[PDB]
């Protein structure tokens, strides 16, 4: 059989099926979601941290020229300065007045504690849901992990279950995100060998452990005045450092629709968002039809005690009478009121006790047992 609904996205918030069948009624499901958990699939674009500054002796040569070559270290500067220590007293101890010459070279290392201290860049793409259903219908309190997609399938009881495509294509999540330490933030950091000087992302890498890293902090190489063998420079200071000021507008501070945003994993759990639909193929053995069901008579329903708006804080009993023992399901046809269980042990007897909830003084409604029916009613009011 062919069933499907369309439930709620909502923890803790018991759904009921009973859409009905010639034969016999629909064993009364009950499935409700215990843990949303909305992960998007996620590319590391890079790393940043602070950078430590790397700065050569200076090599200087007296009556004589230095020749800058290339080289592939991160914001590698060389210029090389002419006139610079002027005579002996000139702070190299040169003969020449002009003509001697320093070669000056710099660059931008990984700071000496990026593996304790840094952050992550992604790319956030596309999210699959993840739910943990529990159903139950029957013989059955199976629970199950399953994606809330329009493709994945689970067995239960014999019964697939297919949680379809969610109706809503929501996300906490940006296009490119920021990771720092247990907290994340949607932000529109700069690329992979574009990153600017003073603000984040001013040293990129790829990894952690990766050797390779692109640098722009405008490390500026300066000229020595006369003075002392040295090698003076104009940089800007790590945007990383800056950015610990910008970093605070973090997504797991507002919770919109309940989402529990969590760390190792990026996610967003148990966010309350959107319905999902639900499809369902039942063998005919997963019912108990009618001509093998018991044939109840003199069904009728009295109402021991009740309470206003309470969990369950109704209690009524069914009198009746059946030729058999066997395994009935109990349903409100009435949204007035909703019954704790779905289920009920019909014996002999002709007394099955039921516990049920509303939101009424004075409700009636229609309760089910097997294939049999009877109106219900009773006087509630609630506690302090």
């Amino acid at each position: 059989y062919e069933h499907s609904t369309v439930m709620p996205n909502v923890v803790g918030f018991p759904y009921k099926a009973h859409i009905e069948r010639p034969g016999y009624s629909p064993l009364t499901l009950q499935m409700q979601v215990v843990e949303t958990s909305l992960e998007p699939t996620l590319n590391l674009e890079y790393i940043t941290c602070e950078y430590k500054t790397v700065v050569p002796s200076p090599y200087v040569k007296c009556c004589g020229a230095s020749e800058c070559s290339t080289k592939e270290k991160p914001d590698y500067q060389c210029k090389v300065y002419t006139g610079v220590y002027p005579f002996m007293w000139g702070g190299a101890y040169c003969f020449c007045d002009s003509e001697n010459t320093q070669l000056s070279e710099a660059y931008v290392d990984r700071s000496d504690v990026c593996r304790h201290d840094h952050a992550s860049a992604y790319k956030a793409h596309t999210a699959s849901l993840k739910a943990k259903v529990r159903v139950m219908y029957g013989n059955v309190n199976q629970t199950v992990d399953v994606y809330v997609n329009g493709d994945h399938a689970v067995t239960i009881g014999g019964t697939q279950f297919i949680f379809g495509p969610l109706s809503s294509a929501w996300t906490p999540f940006d296009n490119k995100i920021v990771v720092y330490k247990d907290e994340v933030f949607n932000q529109d950091f700069p690329p992979y060998g574009s990153g600017q000087p003073g603000r984040f992302g001013d040293i990129q890498s790829r990894t952690v452990e990766s050797n390779d890293l692109y640098a722009n902090t405008a490390l500026k190489l300066a000229r020595p005045s006369p003075g002392m063998v040295h090698v003076p420079y104009t940089q800007t200071p790590s945007g990383f450092k800056y950015w610990l000021k910008e970093k605070g507008t973090a997504l797991n501070t507002k919770a919109p629709f309940g989402c529990q945003i969590k760390t190792n994993p990026v996610r967003a759990m148990n966010c309350a968002v959107g319905n999902i639909p639900v499809s369902m193929n039942l063998p005919d053995s997963a019912f108990t039809r009618i001509v093998e069901a018991p044939t109840i008579i003199d069904l009728t329903c009295t109402v021991a005690t009740c309470t206003h708006s309470s969990d369950f804080g109704g209690v009524l009993t069914l009198t009746y009478k059946t030729n058999k023992n066997g395994d009935c399901s109990v349903h409100s046809h009435s949204n007035v009121a909703t019954l704790q269980e779905a289920t009920a042990k019909v014996k002999t007897a002709g007394k099955v006790t039921l516990h049920f909830s509303t939101a009424s003084a004075s409700p009636s409604f229609v309760v089910s047992l097997c294939s049999a029916r009877a109106t219900c009613s009773a006087s509630c009011e609630p506690p302090k």
